This record gives C-alpha cells, structure tokens and sequence, in this order.
C-alpha cells in the first residue's frame, strides 16, 4: 500500500518485503539515504534498524515529527535490474483551537460573527453547537443575522480530524433586549392587614422597576408603604392598609433600550359569582 | 544550472562539488542508488566512476539513452545533517520524419492533404515548402481547389534546433485538360518536306489528331507522316501539291478535356506587312 500514518510522537516501522533474491538493499528518506545494509547512514538516534533478512528489510523512526512526513522508498539492487518501493510517512497530529471568538453581549436584532480556527492532521473540519434548544453551523465561521433574545447562551465549537478526541471551546452570546411584564398578580386585603403588591420582568440587562399610582411616582421613605426590588421581581408592602390604598398601581420596568409597565390592583375582599 | 542536457548516444558526466566536510557520498538515479563511494550499486557497464576526491564525486552515463532522463541526485552525509543536490538529465534527439504522405496524382479542383508527422527531443516543429514558399507550419498541409501552378514537390523539414532538420518531399501531380502551346504555321517549296507541329501542354500528355475540313488524317496515308513525342506532334508532307496548302486543325485530347487550334500550311508569294 501507499500510506503509512502514525499518530505524532508514536513510533513508525517501515518494513520492506523482499521477494526476489535481493544483492543490496537501503531504506530512503526521499533522496537521502537512511540505512544501507547493516551501515547506518542517518545520525538520528530515533532511526534504528528492526529487521536485516533476505525476505524482509525494516527500520524504525520512534518518535515521530511533522518533520518526518514525506516519502520513504526501499531501493534495493538485484542480478537483474535496480527495484523500488515507495511509501507516504504521514503524520497525524490531535486537533486544536487556536483562535477562538471571545464572548459578546450585543443587542438584539444585530449581528454576530462567531470565528473558530483549529489545525491539526489531517485538515480539521469544524462544528457550531448551539447548547439550549442544535447544529447551527459546520464552519469555522458562524454568522447570525437579527439575533433573537432565545439565541443566547453558549455555542460550542467541535474540531475534529478523526484522530483522539475532538478539540471543543464554547463562547457565550448574551443578547440584550427590552424588558416585558412576565408577572403581576393583583391583591387583595382587608383593612389594617399587610398588602403586597409585587411584579417581576423579564429583561437583559435586568430591568429597574418603578412603582407609580395615577401617574406619580411612589418612593421607599414614604409612610406605610415600602419599595424591595430584587432580582427580576419589585414588591411594594403596605403594612397598615386603608381606604385610600385601594386602587390601581402601575410598576414599570425600565432597562438600557426600552421600557415596560403593568397595572395590578390593590382591591378589598368580597364574594365573587363566575 | 540544475539542468545537464547531453545529446542522445553521447556521455553525460555528473559532477558532484563537495563544499564540506563529508563522511558519505553517493549518486542516485530517482531513488536508485547507483555509486555509493567506491562501491557500485549498479550493474550497468555504462555508468562509470570517474572523481572520488574529499572535493568532488563523478560519475558518467556513457551512451546515454532516452529512459536515462530524469533526476540524479547526489545524496550524502556530513557530521551534522544529510545534504542533497539534484541535477535534471535532459535527454536530446536529433528530429525524425517518421510517415509522410505518399506521391498522388489528383484532378484539378479537388482537395489534396499532406501530412508529416515527426518525433525528436524536445518536440519538433515542422514546416512544408512548395519547391516550384513556406505553404504551411502544420503536421497537415491542406490544399483547397488545387490549380495546375501548385503541382510539384512539397517539402517537409522538421526541427528542434538539435543536429540537422530532416527532411523529405512529397510530388502532388495535377491532371488537367489540354491547352495548345505551341502552333506555328510553316512555309514550304512546292516538292520538299513541309511539317507542320504542334505542341499541347496536359496531365497527362496529350495524344493529337490532325484534321482538315474536320474529316481525320490517318498516319498510313501516302504521303504523310505523323510523329508524337511528349507533348509534340508533327504532321509531315513529303510531296505537297496546291491541293495540300491550306488550314489544319491539331486536336490535343487527355482523359479530362479537349483543345484544338488551326495553322496554315501555305505557298509561297508576295505580302505586304
Ligand atoms: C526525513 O527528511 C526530512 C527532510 O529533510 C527531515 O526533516 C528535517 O528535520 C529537522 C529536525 O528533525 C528539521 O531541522 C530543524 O529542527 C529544529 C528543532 O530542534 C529547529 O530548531 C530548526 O528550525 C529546524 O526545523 C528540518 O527543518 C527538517 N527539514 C525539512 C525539509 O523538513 C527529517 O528529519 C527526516 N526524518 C528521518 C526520520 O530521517
Ligand atoms: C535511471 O533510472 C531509470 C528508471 O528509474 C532507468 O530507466 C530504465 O532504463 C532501461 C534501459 O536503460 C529500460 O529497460 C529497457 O526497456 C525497453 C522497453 O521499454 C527494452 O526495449 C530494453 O530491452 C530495456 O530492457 C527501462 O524500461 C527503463 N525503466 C523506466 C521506468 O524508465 C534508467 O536506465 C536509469 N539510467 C542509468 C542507470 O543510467
Ligand atoms: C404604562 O404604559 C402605557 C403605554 O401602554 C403608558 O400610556 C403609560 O403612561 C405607562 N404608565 C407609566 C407610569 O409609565
Ligand atoms: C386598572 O387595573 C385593571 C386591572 O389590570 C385594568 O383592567 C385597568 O385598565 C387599569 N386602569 C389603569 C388606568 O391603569
Ligand atoms: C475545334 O474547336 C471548335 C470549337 O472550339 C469546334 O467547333 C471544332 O469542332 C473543334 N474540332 C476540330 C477538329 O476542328
Ligand atoms: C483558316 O486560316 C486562316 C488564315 O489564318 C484563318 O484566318 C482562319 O480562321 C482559318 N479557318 C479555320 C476553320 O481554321
């Protein structure tokens, strides 16, 4: 055959079957000659000699390097005419990402270029995973065009050559996209109990929320009432409720490229028919 | 150079300059060793040692042949890293003439294709040469409606600028219908030989008649005597007589068409201009 592949830093044996009665016989690598008969030409210790019988003639390259790849030939001299034997050293070498594209935040309805540049032996092909609900891409380069807020996360990129494990390395896109309302209950309280209205949003960045009643803002210091804010989700606590707190309350979310509000009541307890 | 170009049948010689300190030396042929120092790998009697000094390493195809072409390399070993130096046997041969049309005979009209084909190292150019003119630079020279003037010798000569060109010729013949060349009238005494002649030029030679008031004269007549050569024909009185002055008519005939012209056999007398 044409070809013998050994991985990098392995060992390769080159064996020379001889099956005319041979005179003289020599191992080359391309035009120089490596091993003659028993005379060792080469000075490199990893080149030893295997096997020297008039059926078989073989050395060995231990640790081999990139730098070995190329053609080795078994010339050898007959009664009758000169022979050759050619064959392909090659070397193969685990994949690697060199590059990788760092992570981004950017706003939705842009667009991201995602670059992944690996080596290896022989040439790496390449894979994009998009980790949540995924092959988005089989290319060094990921392009994606109006960048939805769900097409955030992690993309992972799979270098493979089909020799060890494939090499992968994931970036993170975080898209950034205006606050919505995704809870506000209403409440309801007799008077004198402790009333808690609360809304939550959803937003990237998170949202800052603000409390307002016909239109003018409620602040935390004010009496009976009190503004928390947490991650994503604002409450404001009425600890001794009267006639007056009943009503509609607006709590806004605001964040870097938008706004958003809700309206939640603060009602009175009764019965209720459908 | 890298290049050692040597004509075929000649000796190349492979010199190898040695610039360090070597330990081993060989000439190579593709991946076949063939010298290594002094011990010779190969069996061919053609390849001779001829420089084994710590400065240079010689070798010599002797009657080099066309499969000798191709990359010699001078492989060897120094105390540090194998070197290699290829030089690139290049193989020369005079050109060739290898089949060439043969003669033809063809009418006039019609097509008529020549073709020279010839090999030689590096590749021949080949020209043809009408002899009666470079006519084409082409293996095939074509010939459309081929006129009577284009009939002859056309030559072919192949070179590549090593030895000599060949050469070699090939004769197109153009048949074509007769036309009268030559048609003197003739003056002669009342009792002497008196010849009149004619002369028609044809492919193929035309064969004459000769006539008077469009009725044959036949050659066993007494009296006459009519002689053909190539083209020429003769029409002889031995006795003429007033009955023999007068018009005749030669008619020259070949497989392709007919001529005729008139000429007068006359008696003697006055004229003016
Ligand atoms: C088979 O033949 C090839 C071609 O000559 C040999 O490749 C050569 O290998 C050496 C090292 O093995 C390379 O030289 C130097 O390596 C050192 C690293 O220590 C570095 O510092 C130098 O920059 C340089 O790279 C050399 O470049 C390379 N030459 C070529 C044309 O590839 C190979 O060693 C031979 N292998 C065997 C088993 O005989
Ligand atoms: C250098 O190496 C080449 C091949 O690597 C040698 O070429 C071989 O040369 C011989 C004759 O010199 C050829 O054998 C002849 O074959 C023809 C028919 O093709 C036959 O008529 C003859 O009787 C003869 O056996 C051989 O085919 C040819 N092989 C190739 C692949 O070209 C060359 O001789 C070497 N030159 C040297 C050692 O000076
Ligand atoms: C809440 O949203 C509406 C637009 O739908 C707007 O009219 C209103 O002013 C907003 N309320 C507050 C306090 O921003
Ligand atoms: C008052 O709250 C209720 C419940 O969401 C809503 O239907 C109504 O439109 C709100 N009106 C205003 C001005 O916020
Ligand atoms: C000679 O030529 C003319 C026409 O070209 C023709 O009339 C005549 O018959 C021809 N033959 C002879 C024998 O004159
Ligand atoms: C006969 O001879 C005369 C004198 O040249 C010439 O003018 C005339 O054309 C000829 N007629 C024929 C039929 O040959």
């Amino acid at each position: 055959m044409d070809n013998v592949t050994v991985r990098q830093g392995e060992s390769a044996t080159l064996r020379c079957t001889i099956d005319d009665r041979v005179t003289r016989v020599a191992w080359l690598n391309r035009s120089t000659i490596l091993y003659a008969g028993n005379d060792k030409w080469s000075i490199d210790p990893r080149v030893i000699i295997l096997v020297n019988t008039p059926t078989q003639y073989s050395i060995m390259i231990q640790n081999v390097d990139v730098y070995d790849e190329g053609p080795y030939t078994c010339s050898v001299q007959t009664d009758n005419h000169p022979k050759t034997s050619r064959v392909h050293l090659i070397v193969q070498v685990p994949p690697q990402i060199m590059n990788i594209s760092s992570d981004i935040t950017v706003n939705e309805g842009s667009s991201v270029t995602l670059l992944c540049l690996a080596i290896g032996r022989p040439e790496p092909t390449v894979t994009w995973r998009h980790l949540s609900v995924g092959f988005v891409s089989e290319d060094e380069y990921l392009e994606i065009s109006d960048i939805k807020r769900d097409q955030s996360g992690e993309y992972e990129c799979s270098a493979l050559n089909d020799v060890a494990a494939p090499d992968v390395r994931k970036v993170k896109i975080t898209v950034n996209y205006p606050p919505y309302i995704s809870k506000a209950k209403n409440t309801g309280v007799s008077v004198g109990q402790k009333g808690i209205l609360s809304c939550e949003a959803s937003a990237v960045p998170m949202a800052e929320f603000q409390w307002f009643k016909e239109e003018t803002r409620l602040a935390t210091g004010l009496d009976g009432m009190r503004i928390e804010n947490k991650g994503r989700m604002s409450t404001l606590t009425f600890f001794n409720v009267s006639e007056k707190d009943y009503g509609n309350y607006t709590c806004v979310a605001t964040n870097k490229l938008g706004n958003t509000n809700a309206s939640i009541t603060l009602y009175g307890p009764g019965a209720a028919l459908v």
